């Protein structure tokens, strides 16, 4: 490998990229304090199996972003836990968009949460999330299918969400405000390069971060509201996480 640069293509060789799952820590998980009926327990601890998965995949994934890992390592850790609730909602509506409706106003009825589980608006009213379903698709996965996202664009923002130097507690808030500008710049250029034709393509899609944000933490007060969220533990786990060894 030659002098990684933070750019849309290493993003997109990044993506596809598949590492050995990496011994994966409970963020996610059913406890003793979750008020999930037994009947659901066994499924939504499934879910939760699911999500842990994916997160640990983000975890290696971030620690491989150019320049990520030369971060004061507590900068490090403040960014992942700061930012793996959106980027799991960001990833669960960019998979969502293929069960669309073919291009009225009737809410779409599927959520993909991985290649080939699909949560059903009817679960999702079940549990009492409805409301939290219906602006993830409509908010998110509709929007960026009429927006038309493609790949790339997708892999920028991923790098804009996890590159926020608005988190606090940063020790070099200035280090990550950099990697961000960096990730503007990128985006900014392929937008006028490859859809020059479409002015104000790079303002339309940073639109979708405010609507992410404020979609993480709704998702939190419900992981809390159901006690689904091992909330002080997190930072240690990225923390194990990051010195790898899984
Ligand atoms: C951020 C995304 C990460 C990946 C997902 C991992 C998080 C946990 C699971 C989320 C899946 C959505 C709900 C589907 C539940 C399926 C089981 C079911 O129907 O339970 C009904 C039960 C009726 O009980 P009962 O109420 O006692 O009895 C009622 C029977 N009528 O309901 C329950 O047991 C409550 C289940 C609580 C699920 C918490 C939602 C988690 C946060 C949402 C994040 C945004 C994702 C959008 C999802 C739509």
């Amino acid at each position: 490998a030659a002098v990684q640069e933070l750019s849309i293509e290493r993003l997109l060789e990044m993506e596809s990229l598949v590492a050995d799952p990496s011994e994966e820590f409970q963020f996610l998980r059913v406890g003793p304090d979750s008020n999930v009926p037994p009947k659901f327990r066994a499924p939504v601890s499934s879910l939760c199996q699911i999500g842990n998965k994916q997160i640990a995949a983000l975890v290696v994934w971030a620690r491989d972003i150019p320049h990520f890992s030369q971060l004061e390592m507590e900068d490090q850790i403040l960014l992942i836990k700061g930012s793996w609730n959106e980027l799991l909602l960001f990833a669960i509506a960019w998979r969502s968009m293929e069960f669309l409706t073919e291009e009225t106003t009737s809410p779409p009825q599927l959520m993909c949460l991985m290649p080939g589980m699909t949560l059903h608006r009817n679960s999702a009213l079940q549990a009492g999330v409805g409301q939290i379903f219906d602006r993830v698709l409509s908010e998110l996965s509709l929007k960026m299918r009429t927006l038309r996202v493609d790949q790339a664009e997708y892999v920028a923002l991923k790098a804009i969400i996890l590159l926020n130097p608005d988190v606090k507690g940063l020790k070099n808030r200035q280090e990550v405000e950099v990697l961000r500008e960096k990730m503007f710049l990128c985006l900014d250029e392929y937008c006028r390069r490859s859809r020059s034709s479409e002015e104000g393509r790079f303002a339309a899609l940073l639109l979708r971060l405010p609507a992410l944000r404020s979609i993480s933490l709704k998702s939190f007060e419900h992981l809390f509201f159901f006690h689904l969220v091992a909330d002080t533990s997190i930072a240690g786990y990225i923390r194990d996480a990051l010195r790898n060894h899984a």
